[PDB]
DNA sequence: CTTTCATTAATGAAAG
DNA sequence: CTTTCATTAATGAAAG
């Protein structure tokens, strides 16, 4: 029972992560950068309820919080099923568009596979859960992904923003790797045999033997949690010779 | 007066030419060559009617003559004008494609205009009158250009041929002008301060002096006309120091 | 809903 | 009139 002995490393028993070691994020911009505001298209009622649970319980975790602000990009009435259960999506290329770029350092899958031996065979497979909205923003930087909230008869006064890195930024991906990166150095110098990969947020642990993968486990899990961030306790692959990982069957040391 | 000093040299005189130096042409096939014989799209009365003149007279003049062929290619009614005129387009892509290629030896314009001094600035320029025509056809490649002709009351029995080189065909500019070539060889060399360019049927005779221009395009003309070759009277420029060229105004040697 | 890049489908020009 | 290459105009896929 991992689900027990990890309380804090499970987002379904250590609730919302939050990275308390990494310093909230400024977003800097071009130089000749200045606020846009782009006007949210109408909504449709049934768009607004599938929607208005998510950012409910967004506001309920502090992830959301109401603003006013000189920027402004629309929000997206998103289903994946026939026409149920929506979901918020958020167009920020405008915003993309105006933020200074960065150098992409995220590896491509291929290339971090490379840097697994035929040695370790002994899998764990991790999915952190809501990555992003572990990483803080910091308040100047927080403005700049405001869109507007309706809700008719009464609610939120007109504009709400996010106060953690947001999805649909250009750079979420590349910040939260590095971050990551760096909150999990001290682990990788503790564990010097084992083999970590790290893709934004898909974690591989790969291991000589099942004992080391086991105590590996335990110690990366361990440090997750203490560190803020949350695995997904329904997706994890523990110990096994046989995992999925970026698109891969990873079996034998193959692919 | 050229037109009289130099009578079978002038098309408006002489009559159609016949290069009588040059062996009746001979077309190559490719290897795998078999005839096709294309069906003639109906034509018109009026297209026909149009088209009928010219006809007769190629006929009259033995450049076209009856035939039984395998081989057959659509004759298209072709107008310039709004509505009026028309003359015979022969479509000849077909024949094109399985006849064997030979190697482009007519030069560019521009090329061949690069190979003029400046000292030679008394130009004449001759334009040869249905040069194509000019070229025999061996018997054997005969067949090849066949298409159907109908006179509704009476007429032809049905298909009608070429016995000099047609238009349409692909190879006949680089015939041309190696026929041409060959005839004018002696020519070059009994005037070796004259600078003759030749572009299939366009013709550049470029002297140092009036007086060379004079004789040179006397003896040109001359020869022209016992080839068998004749010159347009109407579009000649003789003589002059400045002259129309292949989309080029020649002028104090400029161009 | 808008934006940007692909892939496919129409027309227009050149020719024999 | 049919063929082949251009240029332009429609749609379809990917995304935020």
């Amino acid at each position: 029972t991992w689900l027990s002995d990890f309380p804090q490393a499970w987002a379904e028993t250590g609730g919302m992560g939050l990275a308390v070691r990494q310093a909230p994020l400024i977003i800097p911009l071009k130089a000749t950068s200045t606020p846009v505001s782009i006007k949210q298209y109408p909504m449709s009622q049934e768009a607004r309820l599938g929607i208005k649970p998510h950012i409910q319980r967004l506001l309920d975790q502090g992830i959301l919080v109401p603003c006013q602000s000189p920027w402004n990009t629309p929000l997206l009435p998103v289903k994946k099923p026939g026409t149920n259960d929506y979901r918020p999506v958020q167009d920020l290329r405008e915003v993309n568009k105006r933020v200074e770029d960065i150098h992409p350092t995220v590896p491509n899958p291929y290339n971090l596979l490379s840097g697994l031996p035929p040695s370790h065979q002994w899998y764990t497979v991790l999915d952190l859960k809501d990555a992003f909205f572990c990483l803080r923003l910091h308040p100047t930087s927080q403005p700049l992904f405001a869109f507007e909230w309706r809700d008719p008869e009464m609610g939120i006064s007109g504009q709400l923003t996010w106060t953690r890195l947001p999805q649909g930024f250009k750079n979420s991906p590349t910040l939260f790797d590095e971050a990551l990166h760096r909150d999990l150095a001290d682990f990788r110098i503790q564990h010097p045999d084992l083999i970590l990969l790290q893709y934004v947020d898909d974690l591989l642990l790969a291991a000589t033997s099942e004992l080391d993968c086991q105590q590996g486990t335990r110690a990366l899990l361990q440090t997750l949690g203490n560190l803020g961030y949350r695995a997904s306790a329904k997706k994890a692959q523990i110990c096994q010779k046989q995992v999925k990982y970026l698109g891969y069957l990873l079996k034998e040391g193959q692919r």
